């Protein structure tokens, strides 16, 4: 029943603060920090631990204990979390992730562009991590799951350059122009920020519509004009991410229509 599962996935999100030794800062809302998690089977595994700051506490645990029980290789795993308390009476909900050591696919981008980055990212392999983010939300909204901060900066690589949508919880340019009006958000708002996310990845990590500033943002969109085609981004590959701004967001593909047109597109390529 409705409550059993609910108490199921409670049952089993908290994670003893004895199984975890906290590190070194990565990030600095909350901060993410580097740790160590003992599992079961007698053996330490490296972890990433985010920290912030009792009616929202319940809240911080059934989300965690929800996005927990999902499982696909393109939605980040959450392993966990753990309740501490502050000195003066302000309890610590902490998150705990697998680390991966590749950091953010935003992050990324950009480093590839410096020498001493990532070597420069194929278009095979930057299609591949659309790809990715749109299996990994076509999971997500196949259960009525909203994301609602789609994004680069919210993408995780993993080791083996597997790309997992996540959100550090922690950008008008991202959302739907009926979103920036009514407020309502549905699974085709997503898609919007998908096209946009998708556009971040093909430039490489450019902020979205350069020269336009945040507060015009709504009056840009609402006369027509959306994200312009970055240059040596396939046509195809444009219309696509055209298709995620349509205005009309029943006109606007699912996820699962998203995602096989671009695997279609990549096996294409030579
Ligand atoms: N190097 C390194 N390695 C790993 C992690 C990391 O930072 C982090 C990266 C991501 C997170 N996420 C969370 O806390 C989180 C909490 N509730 C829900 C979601 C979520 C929401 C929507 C969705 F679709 C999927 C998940 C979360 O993602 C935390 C980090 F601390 C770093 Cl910096
Ligand atoms: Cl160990
Ligand atoms: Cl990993
Ligand atoms: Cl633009
Ligand atoms: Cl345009």
């Amino acid at each position: 029943s409705h409550m059993e599962e609910l108490q199921n996935k409670l049952e089993d999100v908290v994670i003893d603060r004895n199984l975890l030794i906290l590190g070194r800062i990565l990030g600095e809302f909350g901060s993410v920090m580097e740790g160590n998690l003992k599992q079961e089977d007698g053996t330490s595994l490296k972890v990433a631990v985010k920290t912030m700051k009792q009616r929202e506490i319940e809240e911080f645990l059934s989300e965690a204990a929800c996005m927990k029980d999902f499982s696909h290789p393109n939605v980040i795993r959450l392993l966990g979390v753990c309740i501490e308390m502050s000195s003066q009476g302000i309890p610590k909900p902490m998150v705990i992730l697998p680390f991966m050591k590749y950091g953010d696919l935003h992050t990324y981008l950009l480093y590839s562009r410096l020498e001493t980055g990532p070597r420069h990212i194929p278009l095979q392999t930057l299609l591949r991590f659309m790809v990715d983010i749109a299996l990994g939300m076509e999971y997500l909204s196949n259960r009525n799951f909203l994301h609602r901060d789609l994004a680069a900066r919210n993408c995780m690589l993993r080791d083996d350059m597997t790309v997992c949508v996540a959100d550090f919880g922690l950008p008008v340019k991202w959302i739907a122009i009926e979103s920036l009006a009514d407020r309502v958000y549905t699974s085709k708002s997503d898609v919007w920020a998908f096209g946009v996310t998708m556009w971040e990845i093909a430039t490489r990590g450019m902020t979205p519509y350069p020269g336009v500033q945040n507060h015009e943002m709504y009056d840009y969109l609402l006369h027509g004009h959306r994200l312009k085609q970055p240059e040596d981004c396939l046509d195809e590959l444009y219309e696509i991410m055209y298709s995620c701004w349509r205005t009309d967001p029943l006109d606007r593909p699912t996820f699962s229509v998203l995602r096989l047109q671009l695997e279609r597109l990549l096996e294409s390529l030579p």
